[PDB]
């Protein structure tokens, strides 16, 4: 039922050159955008350049996005001019803006309220410490995370989410992730209702590589990943694939 | 010297179409970019369509820079980046980052080692509250400011300095040019102290307060007033005249 999704977070590496030879490898792969999203996050500075370099089957996004519109918002990029320049999608809430930049609950919710004001396509992360599930309060922290900003969504093709087990950076069985996953679209069933819950789509936004990515897309609530460093390496089509 | 420094902060503002319209009108203002240096400051996603349809005499910039080199810091952009890309200036320490954003003057002092060890030129803002004014704290506040980061400085043509009268932003009190002239003075003042009388007669001291047509010339013919980061008049074709009250 639900239309698998695989995200490349490139978080803040490329060169112009790099770019170039990536997007090469990443266009030879023959795959079928009607039947599988497949999404790429370059930096900022380089969403031009990797645009006109990815074939239109690869849709595009930006790393953030502001919680405010246009004005005098220094250094911000305004959910308005994303969408003038076509920008598809938006990361929000990613674990490292969360870490560095101190991004609260209520932040995610606005940047919510705007990408949706504007008809972007929001990709929203969230997840438990290490402390947080070594004292069994996964299903406590992700509800409240979860509902920070669920009430926003009406339409639930148009917002994905990420479970990041932060716990992990220990490592996640799929069978681990599953079950947390399973536990999401529950908050979302009795938040939002079952319909919804059953449309959106959760990506695992753990460590993905192309030997787990199979056992990881197999699960019954997982719909793809967001994916960090194995995304930089032209063997990512294989990640791809798995979800082909 | 000291060569004028005119830059234009776009902030949170554009469209495809209303910077095709801007650039043009700028691109028809004949000047020597060996006299004074025009910054076009756009916002990251519109660099290269903005840097594309300026002419080469503009120098271009972003106005912001991240304290981490490459890897794992989703959302930010690295001097290393920035270098790659040939973007000359970026500014760092604006008020709205240290006001919405959480910017401490460890975060500027980060962000200015980065971008000098990257061979990028940096435009640095620093200033002083309402409350802080009102206490008389402008000349310890600024100090503070200047101290967090000045020490960095290798070429003094190379960062920018730029006072932002954050007392006069949205209050209701407006920071005379002759105001304005004496705070630059303490800034050089600050800055003969901690590193020098050449080094402190070299630097650009640019105004970061409102800035437009009318009260340009009398912002930039005041002695420490070496140019201006403009805000909202940056926006307007009518830029070309602040652009000419420094040629």
């Amino acid at each position: 039922a639900r239309k698998y999704f695989v995200a490349a977070n490139w978080k803040c590496n490329g060169t112009l050159e790099s770019i170039k030879s990536l997007t090469n490898s990443f266009n030879n792969l023959d795959f079928d955008p009607s039947k599988l999203d497949v999404v790429v996050f370059p930096v900022s500075v380089h969403y031009d350049h990797t645009r006109k370099l990815l074939q239109s089957k690869f849709s595009t996004g930006i790393q953030n996005v502001s919680k405010f519109g246009n004005g005098a918002y220094t250094g911000e990029v305004s959910a308005e001019i994303a969408k003038d320049l076509n920008i598809e999608y938006v990361i929000i809430g990613h674990s490292e803006r969360r870490k560095y930049f101190h991004e609260t609950d209520e932040d995610v919710r606005e940047k919510l309220q705007a990408s949706l004001k504007n008809n972007l396509k929001a990709v929203v992360c969230f997840g438990e410490s290490l402390e947080q599930r070594e004292q069994n309060k996964t299903i406590e922290v992700i509800t409240k995370q979860v509902k920070a900003f669920v009430d926003l969504i009406d339409n639930f093709d148009n917002v994905i989410l990420v479970y990041e087990p932060l716990w992990a950076i220990k490592t996640a069985t799929p069978e681990q992730a599953q079950l947390v996953h399973k536990e999401i679209r529950k908050i979302v069933k009795d938040t939002c209702g079952e319909k919804q819950a059953n449309q959106i789509r959760i990506l695992y936004g753990g460590s993905v590589n192309t030997e787990n990515c199979s056992s990881l897309i197999q699960q019954e609530d997982i719909d793809g990943f967001l994916v960090g460093n194995a995304s930089l390496k032209e063997s990512f089509v294989d990640i791809i694939k798995s979800a082909m």
